């Protein structure tokens, strides 16, 4: 495992969907896909609302994403949290692609491989890494 190749993998499927080829262990991948297809049909109406209302720019992308992360591990951290992460990494992503400012992916995918490399390491680790993500999001693939 490593960070930045999950991050990327991650992005990537989710902006190949749409048409966009982005220049940038496999159970680890499509387990964390799955979770997060998972993750936003439970929340698809509040996922609509907060896109219409992202008021994304270059301006603003970098403080709308350490606002939400801090807010979103303000509580301390768990699997469902780091699902919610990547989830809310995927929407930054889109719709910067979506408002045609989609050279901010990759300044997205650096924020995110960041943040887990310098803040979730450790709880990650502690946990007993990825294999146990796979694990426990094995039943619901
Ligand atoms: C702890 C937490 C916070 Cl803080 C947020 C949150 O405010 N946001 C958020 C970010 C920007 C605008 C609105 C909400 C969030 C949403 C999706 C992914 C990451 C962050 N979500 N969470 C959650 C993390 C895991 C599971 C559920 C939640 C959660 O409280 N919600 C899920 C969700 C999904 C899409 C849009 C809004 C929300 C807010 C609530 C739904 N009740």
């Amino acid at each position: 495992y490593d960070n930045r190749e999950i991050v990327m993998k991650y992005i990537h499927y989710k902006l190949s969907q749409r048409g966009y080829e982005w220049d940038a262990s496999e159970v680890v991948h499509k387990t964390l896909r799955e979770a997060g297809d998972d993750f936003s049909r439970r929340y698809r109406r509040d996922f609509a609302e907060m896109s219409s209302g992202l008021h994304l720019t270059p301006f603003t992308a970098r403080g709308r994403f350490a606002t939400v992360v801090e807010e979103l591990f303000r509580d301390g951290v768990n699997w469902g949290r780091i699902v919610a992460f990547f989830e809310f990494g995927g929407v930054m992503c889109v719709e910067s692609v979506n408002r045609e400012m989609s050279p901010l992916v990759d300044n997205i995918a650096l924020w995110m491989t960041e943040y887990l490399n310098r803040h979730l390491h450790t709880w990650i680790q502690d946990n007993g890494g990825w294999d146990a993500f796979v694990e426990l999001y094995g039943p619901s693939m």
